[PDB]
């Protein structure tokens, strides 16, 4: 009973923005998890495996700013490496705790269950290195405050992090904190500032119309609120890319389609790239958001905002908060922006597929598309407001959206849920459709059956047998991984049966699975634009 | 069609005695899998996750001496990190092949998918390096003889290795080998030999009494067949640990039972520890082979076998393979030794659950546990002739069992596959199932469903949720997981009905998954014995 380093821990974690913590347990942490259990603050979400659990824990946090995940030492860190990795590359503050052997055990060495049997015990703290931004091994004499420092630098770089907390450490006696771990807001160096600003405002007194490209990172610095306010008073061509998408209002004047490089339609061509001065905030060209890099924006035409710098042309202005780059933006908008943007088939394909979902999608959604067809199908729906739109182009790990669905759906209980899965992708994290039913969760699941990897067919071997996959059954799934699944499952191969059965699980009174039959070779426009661009720089 | 260096390393590949090649693909492997389809010697099994795939590989390797595994980069080959890691632990040779970017990419430091973001490409290379023996980045300019060096490493170690192969590299002209890849036998010094040949003499010559204590190690090197002569030739007391389980016949006379320290059985612990001299070939004392390191063996006692060094009392004699060191005491030993060793019930539990499983098996069996009381159980189990007994102890990465077996019936499609895996443990790699229907295999699969896990319950926080899990419909599984199942399922709650569903399916006649419920807080004996000795050492 008496409050511990244990307690210590969830203490920071829920400061920090997460309610759960997702794991799997093991031996060397079920001590920990009675803190768990017993608090009021952290509920535990036990997941089918520790990789469904990064992926849940990944999109919690892509909900609620900030998420934890539980394994065991060595068995368990190593299965969620990658969606670690994934949460380190998309910038998603995931906090690693690895429950670990008593410290008298590791300095004898001991060959215990869970090593390499070398008797050495950092192997695995030293591999997390490369895709988280803090570390610590607790000890005695460190842990509370390498606890407080870990968590600060996970939330001023929105990145993940990892504890490794033996079980003696977590028994040790701690004090309650007073205050609570607060995300201290960084301010530039006026000088700084103003040199920036003023080459920023020389440079916006240039433009003829200015247009405004953000993405992923103001999603992940929570700056939803700043783009949108700030397209309102400056109304703007504007758009984001793939993972930027849902940042804006897509039905708003001034947006125009999501931003694809080439791929992009002609419109948003116009609006972005046509335009003198782009504003790009919180931008990663990736090879998959900019269809091969094809992006036609140059240096001089862009004032590109990241989180602890800003570049106009040429120049960089390093330490500069993204905020504050922003708010000089929006002060410098309302000075030289002064323009005004002038204010059902029979078989089913990706085409008629993408066409019934628009309709289908409302305001408050949180739409998971993974990577395949389905992502790359998603990027031309236009998304309406408050729609958390979830993917994940930079990574790329199929099996992602499914488990990271768990994870959404029990950060917003109340919010309904739409995964969009590949039938290829959905295979490597199915398990983790028993944990949503155990938790009575209502998700709207749609995978689409192509039979196999589509995607791969497109860019080489359509015929090949290594792009076929297992046939499963996919509206038997439920039944399978539940006694009392209570779920409505259906196969669809026509854009009329779709839309009716739309309408049906409209309101995700219980979870939905519908098998979306599609052909093997269909692929969405994005997909098609990104192969034939392929064909220069892969040869 | 030139051959080229994905062409060399499948002959490799070969020459090492691996016909199968186990992964997923990914866009950066698409080109390479072209090879592996065209080769008549090299068979793609693809699998439903890197995860499963390395599992099953390290099954595939424990019964043909050496897999292979093909990932693609980043998010494939941090997947199977876990796998790998199991398999450096307990000494398999997998070898790691990993799809990459083609080499003009990385140098430009792009932003592809799978990257972390920052236009580095060898975070996950180094990553690798704790858990292989070697590994290499191949280059045009060295792709041939570091193939040869890494598999020729792993041959040595009995231990996995890494490799990156670019796209553009695996496409460059190569030269067939006249020679295959030759496990080149290597000599000790003949002094050195001599001084352990003479002070095992020295000891050997004074045992009143003489034991056998063999492991898991003997297995890797291939040197079952020469302990089975060894005590075939001179009759001795002899055990294995759990890890080396299968590599006596268990019916042999001077065999009274499995060694596990102090939860061993009387007999066990009379022939073994009450012998004067025992000889440890290849044996490592892990924590759950000892039930807490309760043996009671002094280095007076014992000669120890290593693949590189022995001991011999208080000396270790370095640079002997382990061969030279196994052939020169079965010649002392012919010398010196002198002793002859004197030629049904209602509801399940776990002890007649394990009397029936006994009556279940035969001689050319594969039988794998996953760690719970499947594998804590199964030590109990008396093997007969010709049995491979796979068992993952020192790394007890649950769920290794399931995927495992189906790279073990991949290898040996011609043998009985009987896999022994928990509830909670068939929850993590449950894909396979699917892979094994897909593929017409015909293993009988014995669920224990317990409700939950119960080792962890055992260990602590019995009524804990932690230790919950979802309630799966186990026999419902082959039915979602494939279109039409080779495969029939049972549901048993009594010992009587578990002898007559065996019976059923003792010819493996198709795949056959049998349910059996067991009570929440059974425990086999072995696990008994180990929570005891969990008062010492956690507290
Ligand atoms: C973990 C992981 N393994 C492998 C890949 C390589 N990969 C990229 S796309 C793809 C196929 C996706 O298949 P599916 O979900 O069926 O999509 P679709 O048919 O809609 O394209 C694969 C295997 C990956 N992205 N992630
Ligand atoms: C990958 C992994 N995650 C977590 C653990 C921790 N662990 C050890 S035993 C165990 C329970 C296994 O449960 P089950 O398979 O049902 O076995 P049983 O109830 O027969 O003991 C767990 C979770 C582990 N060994 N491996
Ligand atoms: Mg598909
Ligand atoms: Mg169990």
């Amino acid at each position: 009973t008496p409050y511990c380093v244990a307690d210590y821990l969830l203490d920071r974690l829920t400061d920090c923005g997460a309610d759960h913590l997702f794991g799997v347990p093991g031996d060397y942490n079920l001590q920990f998890l009675d803190h768990v259990i017993d608090s009021p603050d952290i509920c535990w979400v036990g997941c089918a495996n520790e990789l469904n659990a990064s992926y849940a824990a990944d999109g919690y946090a892509r909900c609620k700013g900030f998420a934890a995940l539980l394994t065991t030492f060595g068995v368990g860190e190593l299965s969620a490496m990658n969606g670690i990795a994934g949460s380190y590359a998309e910038h998603v503050p995931v906090l690693h705790i690895v429950g670990a052997p008593g410290t008298a055990s590791q300095q004898r060495g001991e060959l215990l269950h869970h090593t390499l049997g070398d008797g050495e015990f950092r192997h695995f703290y030293h591999m997390s290195e490369p895709i988280t931004v803090a570390q610590a091994i607790l000890t005695e004499q460190n842990a509370c405050y390498e606890i407080d420092r870990v968590l600060t630098t996970m939330l001023r770089e929105r990145r993940p992090g990892y504890l490794m907390l033996p079980a003696d450490v977590a028994k040790k006696a701690a004090t309650p904190p007073v205050n609570a771990l607060t995300l201290r807001h960084a301010h530039a160096d006026s000088a700084c500032l103003k040199a920036f600003r003023d080459a920023a405002e020389n440079r916006l007194a240039m433009s003829k119309r200015t247009a405004l490209l953000a993405d992923f990172l103001v999603l992940r610095h929570g700056l939803k609120h700043a783009l949108q306010k700030w397209v309102k008073d400056v109304p703007m061509a504007h758009a984001t890319m793939l993972m930027g998408k849902g940042i804006f209002d897509e039905r708003h004047v001034g947006f125009y389609g999501t931003y694809s490089g080439s791929a992009s339609a002609g419109a948003v061509k116009e609006a972005i790239e046509g335009a003198d001065t782009v504003l790009c905030i919180g931008t990663r060209f990736t090879d998959t958001l900019t269809a091969g890099f094809t992006h036609q924006l140059t240096p001089s035409q862009t004032i590109e905002v990241q989180p602890h710098a800003s570049r106009v042309g040429d120049v960089w202005f390093t330490g500069i908060p993204m905020l504050q780059a922003i708010e000089t933006l929006v002060e410098l908008c309302k000075q030289h922006v002064h323009d005004t943007p002038v204010p059902p088939d029979g078989s089913l394909t990706q085409d008629n597929f993408w066409k019934t979902l628009q309709t289908f999608i409302r305001p408050g959604d949180i739409i998971l598309a993974d990577q395949g067809t389905s992502a790359f199908g998603a990027i031309d729906l236009r998304l309406p407001a408050d729609v958390n739109f979830i993917v994940q182009p930079l990574w790329g790990s199929i099996g992602y959206t499914l488990a990271a669905a768990f994870g959404a759906q029990t950060a917003c209980p109340n919010r309904r849920v739409i995964v969009l899965t590949g039938d290829g992708a959905a295979q490597l994290t199915i398990q983790e459709l028993g944990s949503m039913l155990r938790d009575k969760q209502h998700p709207i699941i749609l995978v689409l059956n192509n039979e196999g990897y589509t995607v791969l067919r497109a860019i080489h071997g359509p015929e090949q047998r290594y792009n076929d996959i297992a046939l499963w059954n996919w509206t038997q799934i439920p039944q399978a991984l539940s006694l009392d699944p209570q779920a409505q499952c259906w196969r669809v191969s026509e854009a009329e049966q779709l839309a009716d059965v739309l309408e049906k699980v409209a309101h995700h009174e219980r979870l939905s699975l519908i098998e979306v039959m599609l052909p093997k070779a269909d692929i969405p426009p994005l997909l098609g634009a990104i192969t034939k661009a392929l064909e220069a720089r892969n040869s």
